RNA sequence: AGCUUUGCGCAGUGGCAGUAUCGUAGCCAAUGAGGUCUAUCCGAGGCGCGAUUUGCUAAUUGAAAACUUCCCAAUA
């Protein structure tokens, strides 16, 4: 072979670069495939709870 | 006029809630249900059947857990 050690390194982000858990990262790729997101009422929830984190973990 | 009682309903605080809270259309019941104490005495329901309204919020699962056209590229 050519001879290198390729660091094949894959995570899964999102648009915010936070690191995406398991779930959340199959979550969004169902997402995208299925063509439909979530709800207004799932939205609104996942911006209040990303809310909450960004609060708690400012202090 | 001030004050007070019983009963009742509204409102409110506090408390209780499966040996608790009710319906009972079934039956019996002050013309006496049920009594081991006080029995020539007490005085209320008792027994079977069948239950334990409404709103808000949060979380989990799921691709989507339900409110009225959405997406892509570029400039302003």
């Amino acid at each position: 072979k050519d001879g290198y050690k390729p660091d094949v390194k894959i995570e899964y982000v999102d648009e915010t670069g936070r690191k995406l858990t398991p779930k959340e990262a199959f979550r969004q790729l169902s997402h995208r495939f299925h063509g439909k997101g979530s709800g207004k009422m799932k939205t609104e929830r996942r911006m209040k709870k990303l809310d909450e984190e960004a609060l708690l973990k400012k202090m």
